[PDB]
């Protein structure tokens, strides 16, 4: 019934079948889910569904640290229809039938950030007395960062739908149940949907890295 | 349900029946999947499906190392339709029926790189302190390179489709299930789809080669 | 399902019923499958299907070695239709029906190379330190060359088609299966399709020849 | 399914019922199947079908050796239709039905060569160090030559057709099989189709002759 993970998963699929690319849940702090930003701990309830927290990490601007593709377009339509109905030995005619047609008018822009600039970032002196040490140590999420800025300049348009129909009969008792809920969302221009993973380890003074998509969280920081 | 491996496999087929030519999964870092670039380790789950990592290898430009066909066209249509349906002794009418018509408007360009220039490349002094040694030794993918630049200048057009229909009956219970999902992708002009294999072995100081399509990975580097 | 061997086999048939003339698989390095070029080792899986590798052999240009018919036309159509269907004692109605109509607009040009020039080529001093000795000795394909340049100046037009229809029934279970895939390829002007065989033996210093169509590979070089 | 032997056999029939006159398989080196040229060894598989090799024999031009009818026309049509069908005790209805209508627009020209000039040719001093002695002795085909130049100045037009229809039934199993393949070839102007036989014996220094149509190959040269 969520829609906002779905569009990010079309982006994910356009990358790989549930592989490298990562998705976000919502877009108040997703526009601020740019580089140098965190994620929450991961649980496996109702599929892949993790937590999220989006504070900042910039500390110093002594040396050169903040110096600065074409439009990519997705007019796609994805259809998912399915009816599962089963009758029980208690003459219960359990039923369900859903259908959803999603229209995506996804627009994507790109802001290039250098890959060796990541190493330049570890070359930065990590020191900040912002009130995040206590909660960061309490959580120990071993936060990761993003590789490159994947920006959007979109119109306000996504659509969705589902249906459901359930019947039952326990003791000559009729039961019919129907529902048709169609949804759609106004999607705003300049927001962030999909991001990457690059592990960072934080000794209390200076940090170090761990390269490839380490979302299996274990660290003694 | 992937589409981006398919078009690369039309290129592969236009080379050989699943033989020499090699395919890529996606095209954010495929435009940067030019020469001097890596691939991930290979597994055999769900057919031939490997990993990918696309960092760079250029180290020195002391001597002449960076000095610099017509349009090739594919207006093809490939059709794949199939219905597999089987009934079980439990009166289950298991069903499935899919169909996909793919329209490819593939455009290809060529940027010539000399073959003896490969030997000139091994004649280069291999020395770089970029942070890749630790992860490269951890992975030991015995990376390979590409032979010649296979470039594209394309329009934004590929199409695809599938369908599915499944029924069932366990205890006088009706179940009907249908789905029709048609997809299409906007393909951008200047990207890389298919590449080649040429094995390189890396002693810590100076490297050496291994010629023909060694994708069977074993090396003690 | 390959098309590119087929057109070369129309050329082969216009020579002889699967006899002297030889075919190639694809045309990125087929334009560079001119004289002085190699082929891969031969296996007999799925009919006559060999490997291919297309590096160069020119070493010296001390003496006269690089000094330099009308258009031949094929507007043909070849039809191949066939239905094989068999019913099993398990009431399985195994079926298959294919059809393909191929339209060839083949254009051919000729660049004359002297036949005694072959002997002049063995009179050349064979000496080259290009990195091919190691892999050539590892392979031992006892490479052959081509007799005369068979060039093309073509338009972009070949067509093809196939169909298939399979049914089955194991335990009162219906199964119907159909597929219609029509293909066509844009054929480019100046490429090479068919070539010849002339055996060469390579002692490490100077080479020698072996005349007629020795594709049965055995040599102790 | 060959067409190029057929037209030569219309020429042969216009000479005699499979008698004196001889036919060729194809026409890349048939234009160079002029006088002083060879043929391959003969085998009796699938009717009269021999091998072919077309190198040259001219050695000297010291004395007069290279000093130099109307158009003959064949607008004919030959029809060949036939259905052979047989039913087996295994209720197999083996079938076959073919038909072919061939339209020949054959054009023929004549270049006169003197018959006593043949004796003048044996009067020539036979001496040539071209690399053909080794392979000629290895083959021992006791090559023959041609009597008179039978040239053509043709348009590009021959046609052909065949059909086939096969049915079967082994165990109440239906099988129907049909095919309709019509072919046609663009025939080029100045080529050679039919030639003659005159035996030559080659002692290592000087040669000798053997007159009439000795295609029964035996010689100790």
């Amino acid at each position: 019934f969520s829609v906002f993970e779905e569009i990010t998963r079309i982006v994910v699929k356009e990358m790989d079948a549930g592989g490298d690319m990562i998705a976000v849940r919502s877009l108040v702090d997703a526009d601020r889910f740019r580089c140098f930003h965190l994620v929450g701990e991961k649980r496996t309830f109702f599929g892949c569904r993790h937590y999220t927290t989006g504070l900042t990490l910039m500390d110093i601007l002594d040396t050169d640290g903040d110096k600065w593709k074409a439009e990519f377009q997705i007019l796609d339509n994805v259809d998912s229809t399915g009816e599962l109905i089963v009758r029980l030995p208690k003459e219960i005619t359990i039923s369900g039938s859903f259908q959803g047609f999603h229209h995506q008018k996804i627009k994507i822009s790109e802001n290039r950030i250098s890959q060796q600039y990541l190493a330049t970032l570890e070359n930065r002196k990590l020191k900040r007395e912002l009130p995040f040490s206590f909660r960061s140590i309490n959580t120990r999420e071993n936060l990761y960062l993003v590789t490159e800025t994947l920006e959007t300049v979109k119109e306000e348009t996504l659509k969705s739908d589902r249906q459901y129909k359930f019947w039952s009969q326990i003791s000559q008792g009729h039961l019919s149940y129907k529902h048709k809920g169609q949804r759609e969302v106004t999607i705003p221009p300049n927001r962030v949907l999909s991001y990457r993973v690059k592990q960072l380890v934080f000794p209390n003074k200076e940090t170090m890295s761990a390269g490839l998509d380490i979302h299996f969280r274990g660290k003694t920081k």
